[PDB]
């Protein structure tokens, strides 16, 4: 059509969820989802959960990511422009993303200091979302949402294996480290993966997929870049203009259709796209629209500032070749990829590839002990933030079953890497648009690391996650190349692959074992008795490590805070019902609105604000949400 | 054995005849029907109920045996010398069993406009409900859910098809969730295929309306491998029966070989376009001056049998396509292990499977604007202006991508390849068919008749400049293919540009022979930059004097016969009733798209299906019976009656 009664814009978690339980909850209602990515809908490069890593490929095939680089150097990181990706794909994060069921402790949501947002609030649209498929001893979780949740097809034998050197570094086990009371214990870690069926759990099929294929209500619109929202006299939200998603029109011209809104215009366009839609509709900062010849609707300065992300670090380490890992696979190696494939498709309820080979992890938090050596300027983020904050975990740690970096930079033989990232980070970076233009790459600042603080964590991380590895079974050396720079001499220095485990990986190879160069130090030969003791530190160690932090630190793609849901005076951009300020029938329901980080990866975080909008809207078109949602394709129930 | 006599006799198992002798048959289990066949029983063969193999039923190998090729007796001026082949179907289920398997719908007011009462498009809209089981989302309730035949995007959508819809929106043909809504002349869609989204399965007519209902009652005969030569007839020209011979002349002394099978009710003809007119002239019912020639008693006089013949007008558009894309072009090749890892993939999971597909995943029906209108011509406007003027629902073009090449691969070189498919939705031009012996086996005369009317030219050629547009601005586009295209002078700016140097290196990595210019046999692309701004070739009057040339040497068949035994009064040389009656005889009706007066805007299946439901109900009332709903369940099928899920 040209007219509907809700507009989302944009097609992640959040969105999903809004757009598909108002065209359920009420069959008149006419709602309309707008993504500038590619429709998602039975696609095996989505669906299949073993193929994820590729969707962070820049190698001009990949179009399910739009990367946006640093606009200038940043100092901080020793002179690199950090690149920061997001999905330009229906479904959002959700069709490309690791799949780590995690979630957010109970205080994160408290410390958004906003009525309908408590722990106690929203703990009931928690389990709402939720199909739980899989054991635990809590009472914390739902079990008939829409989005399916399991430890998946086969869990790898190093999951266990992290387990068992984690307890002998004092990490408890515990069967649930996402009961929203855990910072300090380790778990077998679940996925966003049907139990049943192999397949991910995306929020599109789940939540807009399902919709459309039993009702007529709910439009949808793939390869859509929303311009901008369209403004009343008064500002009251009109409608919306997108573009084509490629610029291939004749002469490069614009090419913009309208589509009107009867009730509501919602923003589900993430972190990095929801304030650039709204700075080019003319809501943001005065001084940069001004500049930009963009007429002020609203005068909003927080509108793409405070950008909270995860800080990852990517610990990388040798292991046996008898170890089962997806490096092989990864490389490309044709019938290790025919066998996965055939038995995903055979069999996807016990499949490797209905998996993402992150199989176990913990959430971590220091000693009293641990935070003497971790300096004055952490030590002030500690007392303000987390003191008296029990159930909040300082660093993340997992284990993936293969190397998460170029296998084109890497030795052969098999890997696995550390998977850290900093829970609540002081750091902040901004995003703001250089044009009118939707097709300008907009200025950017990650603002890792801008902080102090943020280094004394990571640090004390990178000690941590290599004391369990070196306590490991399948554990044989550090790859000393993606290693901090040591001094040789140093007893911290990295200690490369051992001569049986290399002879094996080229056993008529002429050059394994070949000092000349003297490129590593060699493991000495697994020995399953060995008594192990932890490796000491200096100050030169420790700043050799933070330097690595610098050059190596990453997004997490755990966007948030760009819309910022808080009081006007205070820089925040939404109400508590998420009402951008000074507009009507406008509302902004994604990561964006997060004024506080949380202690998770964020597709639990993203469904949850969707929920919480899905409530919001409903009421305000008195409007009642089914219980469960439509039957979610190729599913059980 | 098999019966001497029965009630109704249909001749010729395609869409139409499956559902006439499916619906009687279920209607009344007393009520007995026989169903003659040419070709033969498509029961439970692989090579019909698998999606992903139908381009080879067009293949003329010598082996192949489920078509008959129909060539112009006679050379026409208008395709530059060149004689026209016309395949039609060879083997139950029609076109149904070898057809691309698209599912379209034809618009609202091309049924309006056969201006003959009990087929208005609000008369014979329940009747479209009635045949269709609907497998996808759409916006509208124009669709059936608990019908016989399965409809859906099949198991897996080609990479090619968003891209596809991205470079269609490029150049403002508008994205639309359901173009067969009896309503859009122009638009661009997922396009939907004759496949069953669960089982993966061809949703063929034979299996939906008659093997269904021969698995749980005893009255519906099937005869295949039967060649119906003529209708038997009264003395009052009451048809009284059937002669039938082998669908193999092998005879001694290669004699005729006719078996008589007798009907007590009414005798069907539904042996399609092609077939239908041929058995009611070597049964005395044509023209009589042919029929008196022919040393044939003539039964009834109808100059307007095997006249009218109409088609949709086929162009082919190939361009290539970078490696990394997925077409189908290796497994057409028969590249051993693909094929291999194809069909094995539709066995283990046939929900998912490539091969549960046609590949002919998006397109459009498209109409031009008042500014394109003025490109086209004085003989294509003053159609218009009689014909798609005041019919805004009616599309003058079709097109769609296929994921590969539609095309003789012996002639194609290496690479990777897609097709713009395009078809002339409402021709000017006609055709004809006559017999030419009472013999049953001797080839009757034919004339296609394609461009004999220059108003064809110009919306084909629009199409062909259309569907270019949209490669060019394609993901995957690496050139045109140069030795398929029109011959443009080089020095043109509308000369075609070939496979570029990065790609060719791929297909032949150590190959000796990649980028030798000697010869100057094609002017290379530059290689893909994803940032490249894109213009419109231009074109000039000897460009479109070209394009005029390569239509009239490279248009085809779209299988899409249909008007040979047109439905109008007889002075207007009309064959058949508004009941589907043949003037002039008792007990016999035409009910397949031999019928039709004029042309629908759409791939035919839809539409041969909807004349036999028509023709199951006019024949029920004229017998008192009531037609059941739903049919009986549908072999290899999981029990269904609305919108759901998978
Ligand atoms: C590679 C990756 C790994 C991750 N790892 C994990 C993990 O292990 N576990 C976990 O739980 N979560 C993970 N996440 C985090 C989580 O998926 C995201 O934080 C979550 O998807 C946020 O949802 P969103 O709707 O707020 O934004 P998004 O998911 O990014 O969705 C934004 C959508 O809007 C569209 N868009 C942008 N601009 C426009 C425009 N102008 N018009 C129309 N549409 C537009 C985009 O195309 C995109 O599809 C990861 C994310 C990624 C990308
Ligand atoms: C290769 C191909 C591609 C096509 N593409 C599409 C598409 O993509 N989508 C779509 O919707 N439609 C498509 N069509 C068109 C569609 O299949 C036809 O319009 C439809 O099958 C016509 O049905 P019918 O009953 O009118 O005649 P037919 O389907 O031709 O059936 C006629 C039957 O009569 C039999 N017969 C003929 N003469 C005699 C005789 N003397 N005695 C006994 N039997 C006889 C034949 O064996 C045949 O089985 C295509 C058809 C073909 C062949």
């Amino acid at each position: 059509p040209e007219e509907v009664d809700v507009i989302v814009c944009g097609g992640g978690p959040a969105g999903c969820v809004v757009a598909g339980r108002l065209a359920y909850a009420d069959p008149t209602l006419k709602v309309m989802l707008i993504e500038g990515g590619a429709n998602n809908r039975d696609d095996p490069w989505v669906y299949r959960p073993g193929i994820y890593v590729r969707n962070m490929q820049r190698n001009g095939i990949n179009d399910k990511a739009t990367f946006y680089t640093d606009t200038m150097a940043s100092s901080y990181l020793r002179g690199r422009r950090s690149i920061v990706p997001c999905a330009n794909i229906l479904g959002g994060g959700s069709s490309i993303n690791f799949q780590m069921y995690t979630r957010a402790s109970a205080s994160d949501w408290d410390d958004f200091k906003t009525e309908g947002w408590t722990c106690k609030d929203l703990l009931p649209l928690m389990k709402r979302l939720e199909n739980y498929q899989k054991p635990c001893n809590n009472d914390t979780h739902g079990y008939d949402g829409p989005i399916a949740i399991s430890n998946g097809g086969q869990i790898m034998p190093v999951a266990q294996d992290f387990l068992r050197a984690a307890h002998a570094i004092g990490v408890p086990y515990s069967d649930d480290i996402q009961d929203l009371t855990t910072a300090h214990g380790a778990e077998i870690w679940a996925k966003y993966i049907n139990r049943h069926t192999g397949r991910r759990s995306d929020a599109a099929t789940a939540y807009v997929h399902s919709v459309m294929d039993v009702q007529d209500n709910l439009f949808l619109r793939c390869n859509a870049r929303v311009s901008r929202v369209l403004f009343d006299d008064n500002n009251k939200a009109v409608g919306v203009a997108y573009v084509p998603s490629r610029n291939r029109t004749h002469g490069g011209k614009l090419h913009e259709t309208i589509v009107k809104a009867r009730k509501m215009v919602v923003l589900s366009s993430g972190t990095l796209g929801t304030p650039q839609i709204l700075e080019r509709s003319g809501v943001g900062n005065g001084e940069l629209l001004r500049q930009l010849g963009i007429k002020i609707v609203s005068d909003l300065p927080g509108v793409g500032e405070q950008y909270q992300d995860h800080y990852t670090t990517l610990s990388i380490y040798r292991v046996s070749n008898e170890s089962i890992t997806t490096d092989d696979f990864l490389r490309g190696v044709k019938d290790v990829q025919r066998e996965l494939f055939t038995e995903w498709e055979v069999s996807p309820e016990k499949a490797r590839l209905s998996s993402n080979a992150i199989d176990a992890g913990f959430k971590i938090r220091p000693t009293e002990e641990e935070l003497k050596e971790m300096g004055p300027e952490f030590n002030e983020l500690w007392n303000r933030y987390f003191k008296d904050k029990p159930d909040k975990p300082v660093m993340f740690g997992s284990i993936v079953a293969g190397a998460y970096a170029d296998h084109t930079l890497l030795p052969p033989g098999k890997y696995i890497t550390m998977f850290q990232y900093l829970e609540y980070p002081a750091s902040r970076g901004k995003i703001h648009i250089k044009s009118q233009n939707p097709y300008v790459e907009p200025f950017f600042d990650s603002g890792f690391m801008n902080n102090k603080a943020d280094f004394a964590p990571i640090r004390w991380s990178y000690k941590k996650t290599r004391e369990v590895a070196r306590r490991m079974d399948a554990f044989r050396g550090e790859l000393t190349s993606h290693h901090p720079r040591f001094h040789p001499a140093s007893p911290a220095a990295c200690k490369d692959i051992d001569i049986e485990t290399a002879k094996q990986i080229y056993p008529d190879g002429l050059t394994v074992g070949i000092h000349m160069g003297s490129w590593h130090q060699p493991s000495e030969p697994y020995k399953h008795d060995k008594v192990i003791e932890d490796i000491p530190y200096t100050e030169e160690d420790d700043k050799a490590i933070d330097d690595w932090v610098a050059d190596h630190v990453e997004t997490t793609w755990h966007s948030l805070g760009t819309c910022a849901m808080k009081p006007r005076e205070q820089g925040g951009v939404v109400d508590k019902r998420l009402n951008v300020y000074g507009t009507q029938n406008l509302k902004c329901v994604d990561l964006s609105i997060c004024p506080d980080n949380l202690g998770t990866n964020t597709y639990s975080s993203a469904l949850l604000v969707g929920e919480k909008g899905a409530d919001l809207i409903a009421e305000e078109l008195g409007l009642k949400i089914k219980t469960p949602h439509a039957p979610v394709p190729h599913a059980p129930v």
